């Protein structure tokens, strides 16, 4: 029934961005994605570098990134082939399908051509994952949806979370996986990536709640935690991400027995 | 029971940005929120110019203008003042209260120190909404929550705007209103913006769905129609835009007798 990230990598039904996910989270033994709040790319390539050993994905917040260009992007795709993470774009696309065509390839950031995952709310229907698998682009590509959220007053509940599931579900080509607070899905396919955790308990002013990452990989059933604060408004970075790596591996191990 | 655009202008409760608005809306004949969906600031700006008096707002999406600087913005606002309309840009703020305060004032696009209007997921829960106002600025500015969407599949619907409208009246001091489909709050302070508009029936092949100007602000209650397509892939563009301002009119004035 449970099995491994590296025996998830070989399911028959993988999307290509989920097994060479799964594949890199077993060789590296992590299964922590740092969300990249800040806005100077100097900070986000310090972050990817000095943390990218410690990672499977990097959460890019490009919309907060003051001296944005393509030009740190490349250097951010040097970093994380290097380092071997990919990168997902926090961006929440949640627009008709037609709009979100247009977000996801073009503007000044042009999502599409560096961003291994992006994320959608489901709140428009189907056509928010249409529009977004209708960009041409030769490269694999993935989506996550947006099937809980952790925030207080979050809507993302009950027959909002279903049907998120089974956009996932209809979707598979492109979809991969969901953001959530635990497993939502039964089918090993897809990833969970789960925000709102913190090692201590609390939250902060604006709504946020934190779960621990025993709480949210090990009873809750998700894959990833997702960790900004804890990890970039640290005393001591680097030694935090290894805290809540270890803590996400671990949490992750005890549901193999 | 139902008011004038200008009487509702003069409401106890009314946002100054509501206000400012209603007035501008009573005095142009205009109800008419153009959205400007193209790639390219030429664009943007000529049709600010040839549409400024036709419209009672210009919806930006800088998330696709390639070639975004704040000094296009600085010129469209000079547009927008001798015109008279507001700038309501198209972002769908869709996060935790922490990340939509760092989007709303950050980055390249720095939203607040030009939008007069914003739009917002209520997903989140309410710290979205406090997350917002939660930028210092001392500028006269308000927010719009996504209550229905046009598309099909769409999960705003039933509890979900419910929760919306409940949203907005508890955080009046900055919420102005809603994007939805139909009236949804009968409390006449707040503004109801209605997108999927065509003059003719259909849709688009990524599950947007049109209704009428008559439909949407005579039988359905709403005050002000956003049009895109139907006017900028028009062939004739002023023409397209004063057959929706003059449907849009002659529909709201049809419920004051
Ligand atoms: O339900 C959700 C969805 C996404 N995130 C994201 O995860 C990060 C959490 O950061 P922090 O609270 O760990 O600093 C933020 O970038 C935020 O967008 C959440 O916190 N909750
Ligand atoms: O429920 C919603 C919310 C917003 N919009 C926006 O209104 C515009 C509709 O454009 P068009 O279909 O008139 O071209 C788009 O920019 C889209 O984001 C909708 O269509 N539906
Ligand atoms: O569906 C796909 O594979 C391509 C990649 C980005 C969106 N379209
Ligand atoms: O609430 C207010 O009035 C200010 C203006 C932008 C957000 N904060």
């Amino acid at each position: 029934m449970e099995l491994s990230f590296g025996a998830r990598a070989e399911l028959p039904r993988i999307h290509p961005v989920a097994s060479k996910l799964l594949r890199l989270m077993q060789k590296k033994e992590t299964n922590l994605c740092l969300s990249a709040d800040v806005s100077l790319a100097r900070e986000l390539l310090q972050l990817a570098d000095a943390l990218g050993p410690s990672i499977c994905m990097l959460k890019t917040h490009v919309d907060i990134l003051n001296d944005f260009t393509l030009d740190v992007m490349k250097e951010l795709i040097t970093l994380a082939k290097c380092h071997e993470f990919l990168i997902f774009e926090d961006r929440k696309f949640a627009d008709i399908g037609n709009n979100v065509k247009k977000q996801y390839e073009g503007g000044i950031f042009k999502i599409a051509s560096w961003a291994d995952l992006v994320n959608a709310h489901v709140v428009p229907g189907s056509g928010v994952v249409k529009g977004l698998q209708e960009v041409g682009l030769p490269l694999h590509r993935g989506c996550l949806l947006i099937a809980e959220m952790s925030s207080t007053g979050s809507l993302a509940t009950g027959d909002y979370t279903r049907a998120a599931v089974r956009m996932a579900e209809e979707h598979s080509e492109f979809v991969v996986g969901f953001i959530s607070g635990s497993r939502v899905s039964m089918k090993p396919e897809f990833l969970h990536l789960t925000p709102g955790v913190q090692l201590e308990a609390g939250g902060d002013n604006l709504g946020q709640q934190y779960n621990s990452p025993q709480e949210v990989i090990g009873k809750r059933g998700s894959d990833i935690i997702i960790v900004g604060r804890g990890i970039i408004s640290a005393a001591d970075r680097l030694e935090a991400a290894e805290m809540y790596r270890k803590a996400a591996w671990e949490a992750y191990l005890s549901r193999l027995g």
